[PDB]
Formats: structure tokens, sequence, C-alpha cells
């Protein structure tokens, strides 16, 4: 059974952003309607099918591995303390700002489950991945950032008949090619992301900055890594086009639901519901640089 | 006979756009009612008329070649996995979706095709092309880009009376432009910071500078070509914001009055999924030989 | 008598741009009720009376600073939009909208560029200016010389307008060939060479001659070869930069125009033409009211030997 | 009496805007009820007041001044049967509109030449918030620091107020001659600027707004006309308020009746076979604030 | 030429309505541009051709008698001791009702106006007119006002060919109708039931009066009258019909005020420039000194 | 000085009605500016300008009708409606239209109440009349009395009216004891509001029925019976010919916007409509007193 909706919240948390994370960058969001089922996985022939020139109906990818949505609510909260009068339901504002708590830790851990994925060099054939070992990685001036990200470019490119548009460069990395030698030089005719871009022709880079504890300790949710691939520039994700991945959402996703009064906690609690996954769905539209970021 | 019609999707279907696509940019789309007809073309005298100071009602161009638009329309599915309930018909952002699938698959047919116009040579007379050889290749450092495009320039304004207004880079010309020693040399006299294609426009003085970025999978292998080889193309393409077969300009869209149009759904319970019917009639058309200009093989290697 | 219009064509017509004509950049559209009169006329004394601040101690409340010259007379010209048949799926019914706005631009466009010659028939008649606001370039002294000096003829020129009406002139229309001259003048090049620059564009201009707007006389018409517009000339005027343009305000020129024009009509069938035919009607002369406002440098783009 | 008002044409003349005349920078208008009055005064006082932090629930700066009187100066545009096809009819928008304009600029150029009278007279400023700059002290010697004059002056203001002046007047004869300054020129040689801007004075300069003073009003018997603005150079910290209120410190404002301008509904003068517009838009400049600003008097005259 | 009309206070002019005045019943109003022209006539060959079904121009009317709109305007006033402050323009409300005091001067004259034409025996041949005398008046037990009504409906009915719609009772004369033996004993004797036996759309009572050289007159006399007046809710003066108030199009117009102080007061033109006119004459009928004493 | 104006509250004010109550039937709602005046007194010359033919276009285009007579008085009289906090949830808030209404709508009836007792005051006043507008009926030819004629009373009362101001008589006011005496008439039968205004011949017929405690109490409109033209006019205006207005403060009535008093522990509205009955036509009006009163 459906909850009763609040509406007006629920429009409030489509409109939900957080700017410095880029999990859905990589995995753009797209309805599905099903907590388990099988991932629309896009290997080399449906990605030639996709750029085929053109049997009135079509289908590109194939049932690959399962997946599982966890239904995972949690509950925002308005303690009476915030309110003039807690005999009354919020307002708009107090609600608003609860439903926020909540997504943001559904926002971070997104982003974690993101780069889980993404970085995993499990999932890549040995044509689509390579781990920097000593000095190739690029905190050493005799390392090369450009070869590296021109051989993803073409690996991609000629898989799949497109050019990568997006290039994640996790905050090591970029630190990174702001010290290499070979990546100053152009400063000095013009570092940002904006050169980087021009440099080496990819539509978006993104850079993956968030941190996550690990007693006193933060670790990188993007680790030393560097990432490029094809991700639809789709402004309506689908899980059946072809495209490196997508998080597949419960259709309506996120729900705010009309809130509660819980009398032990003495406070107003609405369900929160942001019901998804992230889903590789097409390896070949990836590539990864392991450890780019790391000491020589 | 017509179908029923869903205005929602049609509407949304009218504001689809695929960015990286060029080939409206050399073709603009413009209404037709005929499936079949002549091209309305545009030649020396037409441009000639067209740019006369002036009859109380006005004619430019002859019946030229036939046209002929294939009826092709494709049908978009929503799978019922993709519904909570599939008993109900789908809501506009599961048809929306579906919907872009066939229109996406249209937009590659419509940019081949208009390639496959533009850049044959034997479209256009002796002073509208070249075809470029050995270091006259601009991976040549021998080469000169700037000249060949001001040659471009000069044959078209000299035959109609009006500068060209399109430049089309397919991508390995762009690609050679950006390594080019004389090009790279001009980039420290302008604001730019490398050779994009904002300096070229002020270089070249053209308007619009378009990239052909598209490939389509070629052979039973794993290749894939580009869409717009390795050539460049120039030419006066109208700016009108509502394009008009009956204007001189190099070219157009041929369109059905209406399209794309997307029809109301109907069940298939063979497939399991609600489908909508997609029409997208058209055919690009070269009306205006003169307006136009094609420089072969420029991004080919030069041995 | 009156026409039945369409407004909504009547509204699209009125939207209707040509960008790279200038013509009107020189005699801005402003409404007129008469197809005959006479030109409201500004000299001297008129752009004295503009710029006079006004009198402490006077009851005058009205004020007129133009006077009846020369006459004026808007020809009817009145052209037929068409929308044929086979451009129609069912041409027994009314065209669409959008139809009937193509069939309409094409007749706009050809008023449009009659306009644009008729512009530049009236600013560069050397005829029409004293010897103070024209100059004839001979020999090296056109721009296409290296010897030449652009800068100077636009100072002299500047301060000739300026000095007759208290007004710095506000448009330069350079011809498409006394542009290109400019692109590599020597003196122009040397002037900007700190800057690291190889070419001279509008915008270095500007800074450079310090005129708010330069516009560029591209347009061509059928001489097999075409003729430009604007000629190998340069011009310099004060044109008022009034957004509702009124031909009763001091400046260089304007486009007598018909109130209300651009008017589409409602269409009618026209049976032999198998074509919907709307009336297009969009009557209007451009009129030179102030000549100390401008100024006439003549042959700037031609070829000096 | 009130007369009845044309509440379109009203809201046409409040939106009326003379982008090249400043008078508006120096005196914001701001509405009072009184045509006749004391102008609030701003001392050193009320700005240490302003700007100090906070038995009084109300918030006062100023104190009553020098008398201020507001001359009820009305106009009539008007609009002749020559300019209408039907002149028995009340004219269109259009029409009304184009023949208040004419009347505004009257008052426009009225006013500027009111606030130049007040701004620029030596006369309002006490010795430490004014120079007269003489032979190779002036802005056209080669030998002059205009740099250091501009200092000076934004030190005697963020001395007397506290603040730093945000609004800087360079009058037409004091920009050309930084134009041609050779302190200043070598600044623009270390850049890739053409000329001297305003942009760069600002920069250089660190006021937030410069305004040229460009208007001309005839001058004498002939044919002279002369600068409004004259050779000078003024600094002042002017309010910023969208909505100006004369209690606030400034170094001035335009008293303004409050509503003004207002148009009032037309009549048909028989005699004059027009259609008559009162416009009113009654008015006076005040100086409020004299150690808010600071007068440079003859920068731009020859050395 | 023109003023500056008001047009807030011109709409609620135009709304003025005055139920116990009748005029507008047997001359209602429709626009014309003319201030002087010709009376479009109906005659017997008009109302034929009105109602024989059936070249694709359509006129019934021939140019009759001259008409004459004299313009007269008059001024409204809002004198500044209603205002609490007279310095500024006075608001809609007291705008308004200064405006209706002059409409109703308007309203009054064309009341009589209309009488006056309506009423008029020179203006009807011998076949659409009687005068009661002695015992024939209705104030007698011996008249027989059913009969004359009767009388009255088949001569307009076949002249024109089509029923009389509207009956005029005079004050007087429905006073009697109220006194009758005759017309009791077919019962209150009240207009409804008057309409129902006499089988007529609609009846209208002349109650007005004004001030004669130094009492009052009934401005309908002891008079009734009886007429095919178009039903038309948009009147067109080339409709034929009984009469029209020929009004110039767009009256009533209120003008923008103006201060007057010498009268210290805020005055607004008015105009509503009209005249009656009988159209018609065989559409009409009239009954001459019914209401009046049989002796 | 000014109030602050709640408009919302005002405007539901001036729709108030007490349709019981006839005052403003003798003396209809007429605006004016100032507290004290002069009433524009109608004699018998303006009732015969109101009714003179103005033809078009004569001279004379301005249009008055009344003189300055008596003065007038209208005394400030604003009350205070008040809403208490037991009446409210939450009475630290400002109180809901329907709460506000209810407290303005007790302030109003009292004010119409006594505005009624007004209006009696000086219609039936038989020293405001000349000798041929009134009668003082005595004995049996009171009303109560089966040898009295009503009809001859009211027909000798219309032609007083009509024969001084040419025009009939609109309005007859029956007191509640008049009418009763009406009911079982025997000349009548040989009865009920519509029956008589018939039989009379007058447009409307209002009863006065209010009553005051004076454990007795006493009827507003005695054992009278008026008669009267007054204007139908649905904007009345103080400058028409007409017998009576109630000259009131234009505006009228207006709340103002509430405020709390803290030792009432209430929200209080200031409710104002400054008003005063002026008989301004007494040829228009006709008096006959003590026709309900007994025989005997
Ligand atoms: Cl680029």
């Amino acid at each position: 059974q459906a909850r009763v909706v609040d509406p007006i919240l629920s429009t409030h948390a489509r409109g939900y952003r957080q700017s410095t994370l880029i999990g859905k960058k990589l995995f753009p969001v797209a309805p599905v309607a099903q907590y388990g089922g099988k991932i629309l996985t896009f290997g080399k022939e449906a990605f030639r099918l996709y750029n085929t020139k053109r049997t009135k109906r079509i289908d590109f990818g194939y049932e690959g591995d399962p997946y599982s949505i966890v239904p995972s609510a949690l509950e925002a909260k308005v303690p009476r303390e915030l309110m003039r009068d807690a005999s009354q339901v919020p307002g708009i504002d107090l609600g608003a700002r609860s439903v926020n708590t909540v997504l943001r830790i559904m926002a971070l851990a997104h982003e974690h489950e993101c780069a889980q994925i993404a970085l995993d060099p499990a999932k890549y054939n040995a044509d689509h991945k390579v781990k920097l070992v000593g000095s190739a990685r690029w905190t050493s001036p005799d390392s090369d950032p450009t070869k590296d990200v021109e051989t993803a470019k073409e690996a991609i490119a000629d898989s799949i008949g497109m050019e990568p548009n997006r290039l994640m460069l996790s905050r090591k990395a970029l630190s990174a090619c702001k010290y290499h030698p070979k990546l100053i030089e152009r400063v000095k005719y013009t570092i940002t992301i904006d050169m980087l871009k021009a440099l080496w022709e990819v539509e978006e880079i993104v850079v993956g900055t968030a941190r996550v504890a690990t007693n006193d300790s933060f670790g990188d949710v993007w680790g030393p890594d560097v990432w490029l691939g094809y991700v639809s520039d789709n402004p309506d994700p689908s899980v059946e086009e072809p495209s490196f991945g997508y998080t597949y959402q419960i259709e309506g996703h996120p729900l705010v639901e009309v809130p509660y009064w819980d009398n032990n906690a003495k406070s107003w609690i609405y369900g929160v519901s942001d019901d998804n996954t992230p889903a590789l769905s097409g390896m070949l539209a990836g590539y990864l640089i392991e450890d780019a970021g790391l000491p020589a």
C-alpha cells in the first residue's frame, strides 16, 4: 500500500540538489517500477545497433545481472522546541527543513554506492582499465595524464562509436594535475577544470570531492582514481537507452508522507522514501584509471 | 485516413533536440503537404531576382528534381515491466521517454541523409568544390585552411550576392585545425586560449561553425564511420526562424506539415506493452547548389 | 476605406527583423498619418533650441523644433503574400498561421530590401550635404591606400557634426569595402600593436573612434554581377536613440511610416492562382530631416590606384 | 486642485530614461509632499550617527538646513491633428507617449543643468572638500597626477563621513585628458585595452561607479554650446538605495513631489488643432551632505 | 470632435433604468450616427415585404419625414460640500450619483416626447384610432373596453400581419378598468389579468406626470394605445416596428470631470442625444379619452 | 485622524440587513461628508422643478432642487465589537473572519435599533407636518372601530401628497397595531399586505413591528399609519427630492483592524456607522395618528 503523500513537500524533495556530489553525473536517475529485476545491459551489440542507421520497434539491451532496490525510508523530524505551537501540524518551511536532513543522508549513501560501482576494476575488461604504478602516477613529473586520458577516450570511442562526455577526477588526481609540469605548461599560454576540458576535449569534468568517516579519520569517496565515460545527456533519462549507467529509482520518488505526531519523541514525523540503486549498464561506455592521485 | 493524435506527446516531440547533430543547420526544417513532388530549386537567376530591388506576387526558383518523402512511422513502446499498474494507460513521463527512443533513431537517419546530399561532389559544379590531395590536406603543415575557406566564401558570395553563413567542419577537419601550425600561431592575436570554433568563426568571418561529430556503424565488423567524413562544407543557409521551402537558400528538410506527431497508445498483448505510433516524415533536399561549396578530404592524412 | 486586418499576422509582421540591413539604423521608423506632406526639418536653430535649457520664468508650455521643409510622398505599395494549395493538405480551408506567416515574410523581405536601397539613395547623396558636411576621397586619401588616415577623416566628421548640433554623432556606417580597407590598415594596426592584435574589428574601431555604434553596409543588389547598396562610402550621424521614434524630434532622419503598418489583411482564395492571398501593406518613405546631424565621406573604399 | 490623471501615460512617464544624463546619479530622486521647506541636512554628526552601532525607538539623522523651493513647472505635451488619421478621436497611447517624451526630455535637461549648478559650485564646499587645479596641476598637463587628486578626494570624504565615496563624475573634458595622460597611458600599455576606459579607472581608483558628464546646452547668443559639467571632476558618497529617502544620509537628493511625473488626460485645443496632455514633474535638486562630496575644479582645462 | 469620455461612468450611465417610465417600451433605443436625416418609414409595403417568404440584400423602409437630434448635453455636478477633500477628483460613487440626476431629467424629457408622438391622432389614419365620447368612455359602466381593445388588435394585425404586443394603459384608463363592472365580472383587476383577458404580450402603464403652466398633468393623458413594437434585444432602425428612439451611437456618455472654481464643484458633462420617431403607423392604434369622465 | 480599516469585515458590515426593520424604507441611506451641516430641503417649488420638463438643449445646464434648511448633526457613535478569548482555541492570534464578523453583527444590531427608533421619532412627529398632511383619529374614526373607514383615510392621504408634489406616494407604513385592526375590519372584508397594496394602490406596504422595553415593551412605530413618496433610487442621493434620507458618513459602516485588550482578555474591533435620519420633504409625507388605538 501507498502512504498518504504530501505533494508540496514531495515536490520540494524532487528539487533537492547537492552540487558537490557527482554520483548522478555518472548514474543519472531513471524511473523503474520493480524493486527487484535484471539490469538492462548494453554490450558491444547494443551500442552498435544504437548507432546503426534505421522493424517498427526498438530494443537495445539484454537482461543482465540482477538488481535489488532495498526499501530504505527514513523519518524526518520537527521537534516541538522549534515550534511556537507544537499542537498544530508544522508549517511547510519547518517540514521542508526536516526533510532536507534525510535527503542529504540518502544523497551521501548514493554517492558512496556510485563510487563502489564505477571504481571497481572487477567490472571492466582489460582494455577499459589501467592501474598506474610508480612514475606513471600523476603525482610524478615523469607521468603523462594527457596520454592516459587520450587512451581512455579511444578505448570508449572505438567500443561504442561515441566520444566519452564525462571525466571524473578525484580530488587527489586534480591536485596532481595542478602540480604536473605537462599541465602547468598550458597555464602559461592561457589550472582549472575548464582548461582541462578544452585540453582533453571532454564535454564535462566532474570532481570527486566527497569524504566519508573511516577514530578521527576521513577517506575520499572517489579514491585516488580518474574515470571517463559516455553518460547520456538525455534530460529525461531512461534505463532502456544505451549509456554507462543509471540510478534505478522507484517512479515518483522521492516521496514525503503527511506527518504524524510522535508523543514519545515529542515531534512531528514525516516519512521520506527515495528507493534507488545505481547500476552499471554499459561497461564499454566506461574506462577506469586507478591510483592516478597516489604518491609515486 | 488520419490517426488519433496525442497533443501533449506531440508537443513534447516537437521540442526534441539533439544538439550534437547538425543536419538541420544545413537543411532547416520547412513545411510541405505533398509526399511526392518536385524540389523548388534556386539557380543563378533565382538568387539574382531574390536580391533585385523591385508584380504584386513573388516567386523565386523552378520545379527541379523530384523528391519523395517515404512514410517511415515507428512505434514507441512502454513495457509493462516499467509500470506499477500496466492495466492503465502510461503517464506522460513514461510515454515521453518511449517517444524519445524513436525520435533519436529518426534524428540519426536524418543526419546521415543530410551528409549524403551535402557532401556529394556530383551535386556541385567545378567552381563550387575542391578535392584536397597530399600536402594540400589540412593534416599537412604545408596546407592553408584559411585560403581554402576564403576561396569557398568568394565562390558563393560571387554566385548569389550574399556571404555564406554556415561552415561545417567534420570532426577530422576540426582536429587537423587544432594541430595546424599556421592556425596555432593565430591564437595569441585573439582573446581565445586555443583553437576553438569561436576563434575560427572570427578568423574566417563566418557567422556560425557547426562540427560534424556523428558516427554510424559501418560494415559487418566492428567499425564506426564518421557521418560527415573528412570533409569541410560552407554555405548560405537562410537564418529565417520560420523556414519556407519557397525562400532561396542552400537546402531544406522538406517535412510533412504538423510532424512530428505522436498517436494515442494502444495495448499490444503479445508484446505486453503500450504502443505509441510516432511519425516524422521528411526528406532533406538540396535546393540551391550555388549557395554551397564542398572541400573534400581536408581531414585525411597528407600521406 | 480600411481593410479587414488579421491581427495575429499583423503582430507577426511587426516583429519581422532583418539584422544585416542597416537602413533603419540611419532612418528609424516613426509614425505619420499623411501619405503626402512636408518633412519636418531640423536646421541649426532646431538643434540649438533642442539643447537650450528651459527658460525660467517663461509661461510657454509647448515646443516645436522643426520647420516644414521639402515635400514627401509615401507611395502606396501593397504586395500580396501567397500560400499555394500544393503546400496544403486541404486547400479548401484557410491556411494555418505557420503557412500565412511564411508567405508574409516573403513580401516583407522585398519591402525591406527596397527600403534599404532608398535609405542608401538618400544618405549617400552628396547633393544633400553642405561642403562642411562631406568629403570625397581621391587617390592616396582613399582608405585602401596605406597613406590614408581613416582616424583623421572620422575625427573631422565627428567635429563637423558636434559643432553644428551640440551632440556627438552616435552612428558610423562603414560600407563593406570601407571595412575591408580598415581590417589591415597600417596606421590602425600600429595603433593597436601593444594589445597583441593582427587585424581590426568593429569593436576596436568603436573604442578607437569613440562612436556609440558602428553599422556595416553589407547588402548587395543585382546589377551577371552584384552592386553594394552602401557603395564604397563611409557615413556618420547623430540618429536619435529614442525607443519610440518621433518625426518631431531632432535627428538626422526617419522612415515616415503610416501608423499601424505593417498590416496583413485576412486572406482570400484566388481560384486562378489556386492560392490563398494575404494583402500586405507597409507604406513608408525614408526622409532626411537633419542634414547637419550627418556627414558623408565618399569613396573611402575605392582602390587608391 | 488635482487634475484628472492618465494612469497609463503616467506609468510610461515614470519609466522614462536618459542614460547619458547623470544628474540623478548625484541627486537621486526622492519623494516629498511640500513645495517649500527645509533641506534635511547631514553634517559630521549625522553621518557619525548613521554608522554608530545600536531610550528612543525612533531613528533620525539629519537637521533642518537651508530652505528649498520646488517651482511648479508643468508643460503641455502636444499631438497635432496632422499626425492623426481621425483627429476627432483621442490619440492612441503611441502618439500620446511620444508627445510626452518631448516634454520629459526638456525637464530632464533642465534637471541635469540644475544638478551641475549645485554640485560644481565651490561656494558650497569647505576648504577640505575642494581643490582648484592651476597650470601643470591640470589633468591636460603630463606633469599632473590625477590618481593623487582622486585619492586625496577619497580620503577627505572617508575621514569626514566614515565611508568611501561611491560615485566619481568625470566631465567629458576630464575624461579626454585621462585618455591622453602619460601616467594613465602607461597603465593601459600593460593590458590589452585599445584605450583608457572608465572600467580601468574604476579599478585603478577603486570607486564603485564612474559617471561621465557629457551633456551640453546652448551658451550665449550665437552658435556656442557649453558643457553642463564644465571642465570639472567630482567625487561623493551618494545613496545606492533603490527606494531613495530624503531622511537618509547622502550627498544629495532631487526633492520631487510624490507621484511625479504625472500625465493628465488630454484636452482638444481647437486653436492649436492639437490634443494637449498636461505633464508635471515638479522637483528640485538639493545638496544635503556637503561633507560626503568633493570638487576638483578645472581638471580638464588646458595646462 | 470629441471630449475625453469617462468609460466607467459612461458604462454606469448606460445601465441607468427608470422602471416607471415606459417611453422606451414604445420607442426602443436604436443607434444612429446622423443628427439630422430622414425617418426610415414602414408603410403597408414594408410590413408585407417583411413577412414575405423569400436579390441578396434586404431593405424595408422608405425615407420619410425628417428627424432632428438636438444636441442637449447637461452638466452633472459634485459640490465640494459633499467631499472631505475637494482638491481631489471625486470618487466614482459621488460621480455616479451626480450623473443619475441629469439622466433622470433626460429620461423625463424623453418620456414626454414619446407621449407627444404616440398620442397624436394626426399621426394615424382613421382605421387606426378612435375618440371615445360620453358613455363609450371607460369611466362609464355602459362602455366596452374589451371590444375597443379587440378592434384595435384586429386593425393592427390585419394591416401588418402580426399581433400587437404592447398595450399602453394610462393611469386614468387603468383606474377605470379597476372600477368597470364588465371587467369586475371577469375576476383584483390587475395588469396580469388584463394581459390574459386581452391576449397582449405586455401591458405598460403610463404613470409619469410633469409640471404644467400651476399644477401637474399626466404625460400619457387619459388615453389607451396598442402596437407592434419589435421585441428585438438589439433594436435596429431598419427593422419594421411602430417606432424607435433614434440615439447617437455610444450615448449616453459621461466626460471626465473639470473643477469649476466659481461653482466650487466638479462638473461632469453628460450627453444622451436622441429623438423618438414614429416609423410604422400601421403598427399602432390610438384610443383617445378612455379615462375621461363620461359626463 | 483615520484608523486602519479591515476591508473584509467592512464589506461584511455593508451587507448587514435587518429585514423586519423599516426605518430605511422611509429614510434611505445616502452619503454625506460633513458631520454637521444643513438638510437639503424640498418644499413645493423643489418638487415642482423636479417634474418640470427640460427640453434639449435649453439654457440651464445644471440641476439643483432643494434649499438649505434646518441644521443636522451626526454624532460620532462608534462602538467596540468584542471577541473574548474563551471563544478562541488560540487567543494569541488575530481572530478569524467568522468570529470577527459575529462580533461586529452584535454592534450593528444595536445601531440598527437606534436608527429605527430615530426614524420613528421623526416620521411620526405631528409637529413636523402642516395641517393638510396629518390627521388624528379619535373614537369611532380609529381603525379598531367597525364604524371607521381605513380606505377613505388612506385615499385622503394619497391625494394630499399627490396634489402637493405631483407624484403618488409609494410607501405606506402600517404599525403592527394598525395592521391588526385592518385584518378583521368589516368594511375591508365586505386582509393581507398584498391585498391592501392592490386595494389601496400603493407600491410598497411596510409594517412597523419593532419594539422596545420601556416588565412591558413599547411599539417603536406606535399605533400610527404613515404614507409618503420615498425615492426608489438604488443609489440614494441627499440632493434628490424625497420625503427623507438617512444622512450617513461616506464609506460607513467601517470596521477597524482589531486590537488586543489585555484587561478584557478580548480582541476589539472599532465599528463606526455615523448617521442621522433627516426629514427633507414634508410635503411628500402624511401622518395618520392613533389609527390602531382602541375605539373606547
Ligand atoms: Cl571547439
